[PDB]
């Protein structure tokens, strides 16, 4: 019922790069999804306390959310623009594992996951 340490978003000896697909995910897709009316779940770690879901970490054990993917973005933590990807898909993995079908938050994930999938559609060739 601990709420753990959030993700790493820094970390120096990690290989860093900037491209121009990462530099899409930060000013398209995380923007994207960030002002949506359904985000507001997804900027910041699950608070299992707050939240009361005490088992919530207990069954996910790679948490991720779209306030990390914002801090990795900014801060230039990835290597590749598939890193970041997997980050989005761990995030709605793990709403889809944690909750029903048909559950609001399974909507929204749901909704953002359309958009999100629609731009990663459009991701530009590399350099
Ligand atoms: O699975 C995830 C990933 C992101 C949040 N989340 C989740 C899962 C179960 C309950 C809650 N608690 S909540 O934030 O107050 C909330 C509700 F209680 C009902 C509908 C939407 C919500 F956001 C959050």
């Amino acid at each position: 019922s601990m709420n753990p340490p959030p993700p790493e978003t820094s970390n120096p000896n990690k290989p860093k790069r900037q491209t121009n697909q990462l530099q899409y995910l930060l000013r398209v897709v995380l923007k994207t999804l960030w002002k949506h009316q359904f985000a507001w779940p997804f900027q910041q770690p699950v608070d299992a306390v707050k939240l009361n879901l005490p088992d919530y970490y207990k069954i996910i054990k790679t948490p991720m959310d779209m306030g990390t993917i914002k801090k990795r973005l900014e801060n230039n933590y990835y290597w590749n623009a598939q890193e970041c990807i997997q980050d989005f898909n761990t995030m709605f993995t793990n709403c889809y594992i944690y909750n029903k079908p048909g559950d609001d938050i399974v909507l929204m994930a749901e909704a953002l996951e359309k958009l999100f999938l629609q731009k990663i559609n459009e991701l530009p060739t590399e350099e």
